[PDB]
């Protein structure tokens, strides 16, 4: 469980998170070494993205340079994992690919899909030697001794550290949830892959500010404007998803074998693509309306309510 | 106009047909030649084919060498026009197979409609040498002489040809309506390829015999059996229009060069097989509703009326 101190300097509550996000990561780092399933790195990436996210945005907790190698440490970390990541969804997604293509096409993702499995096993075992490396090894028990240290930080040079939780969660809140009502105003009809992309990423920080700081407020507020939420950030997570999908097979594309081989496979993979950008131009098609819904009275009311005397 | 003669000869109405059918396209040959539009070739071919349907169904209305003669000749004359009318076809397909595509893949459709083009002027070029030739000329002078030879043929030989007109079309177009109504009801749950492709054929002769025939029947009666079809025989036409289209497609697909340029237009033409069998499978699945409304008490009643003391 994540239990905040509603009265305890941000400092100390920050430590809190990453006490728990690392004790995930760690607690993941089995499952993914025996490959039991893909929710184990999912969960591992989870921590680290929620990890970064709030160091970000509540920049000053901690020393400039503390923050700096905290940040690129975990970056480092969710690098390494990126391509074993990626074995796990296309693998996952096998079935839906070759169910939206004709019979006769499905047979060039066969050699494709054997490639992507080959690709996981290679990209398994860099991975789980990385793990147990000492350059990740050295990393987690530094960030362990460091995130132990409950002492404050020079004031003068991490402003923020000795702050009440409750008045930067507000704060921080605010700020999120404005960001992401002015941004989504601004876009018009154009409704570009930029505006989009932009929009999924303040979304996403307003909602780990949320979760981070969901034990002050009564558990009702936080599900509600959790829930208030949830659409807005499905419809741009799916539309950055498809987008994702279609620049890995525009890539893969791109590295095709030049023979009667790849000619099969270019036609199986074109065929991705077109339903693909098909889907995504229906998710655009429907941003409009999920905004519109978002920004409403009942949105700033439950904003409100969570934040109340703060 | 096609006007029959209610109480002639089916002999005598089957030549009034094709004198008519003969002259459509013989007045097409200027516009085919001077390349006006797709229209021209359509209105050919459509002559044509029905000539031949007709002299199918009414087997027995002249000799039989005469028959087979008029019907080879006929099938030679349509397969000169296939490579033009498919050029046509998916020259005017452009916008439409563009329009399918993400903007990545339609580049690689630019050399693919330059090449049709390229093909098109070929075409064209080989068909007005077979128009102006001496095996076409010397054929349709045959055929005019033939069909303007108001003789009886020997009732032995051809023993539909002093038929009652009237007589025929009642039993021939009932014999097409029974034949469309049994093969509908035996196509269960599977719908397959091979059940709606026969089913599209005989909504064809029924309707070849029903556009005959019209002139005998108050005009009412006919447009309105004609109507009662109109939604089955689309159905049927856009599934074996979409099926043409991805043999055509895939045939493509195994010719395409084994190179980078290939790569890409294999993108493309894949878009195009997905987006096309996709579409195919939304008219098979309303194919089983139409039909169901066709076979109806309604489509019994206007085919009795049409008929009414024949």
């Amino acid at each position: 469980r994540l239990q905040l101190d509603a009265h305890a300097s941000i400092h100390e509550n920050v430590r809190r998170l990453l006490q728990f996000t690392t004790s995930i990561m760690e607690a993941n780092e089995e499952g993914i070494r025996k490959d039991i399933d893909s929710e184990f790195l999912h969960d591992f990436r989870v921590a680290i993205r929620r990890s970064r996210s709030i160091l970000r945005l509540l920049n000053g907790v901690f020393d400039p340079e503390k923050t700096a190698w905290m940040l690129a440490g975990l970056r480092e970390l969710g690098k390494r994992t990126n391509d074993l990541r990626d074995s796990d969804v296309y693998l996952l997604r096998r079935e839906e690919y070759t169910s939206l293509l004709p019979p006769s096409l499905r047979p060039a993702l066969d050699p494709f899909f054997s490639d992507l499995e080959a690709d996981k096993r290679l990209h398994h075992r860099q991975f789980c030697r990385y793990l147990t490396g000492r350059e990740y090894s050295g990393f987690m028990t530094s960030l362990k001794e460091f995130i132990a240290e409950g002492e404050l930080p020079d004031p003068e040079t991490a402003p923020l550290a000795a702050e009440p939780t409750g008045d930067v969660a507000a704060k921080t809140i605010r700020k999120a949830l404005k960001k992401v009502l002015v941004h989504g105003r601004r876009t018009g009809s154009e409704t570009s892959d930029a505006e989009l992309h932009e929009l999924r990423i303040d979304c996403k920080k307003l909602r780990y500010l949320l979760e981070f700081f969901a034990s002050l407020f009564p558990p009702k507020a936080t599900a509600q404007v959790l829930r208030q939420m949830k659409t807005l950030q499905d419809n741009l997570g799916t539309f950055v998803d498809l987008t994702v999908q279609m620049e890995f097979l525009q890539s893969r594309l791109e590295t095709i074998p030049a023979d009667r081989g790849g000619i099969s496979e270019a036609a199986a993979i074109g065929g991705l693509l077109t339903t693909l950008y098909r889907k995504r131009e229906k998710v655009r098609e429907h941003f409009h309306e999920i905004f519109s819904g978002f920004d409403s009275n009942e949105t700033g009311e439950l904003f409100d309510e969570l934040l109340t005397g703060l």
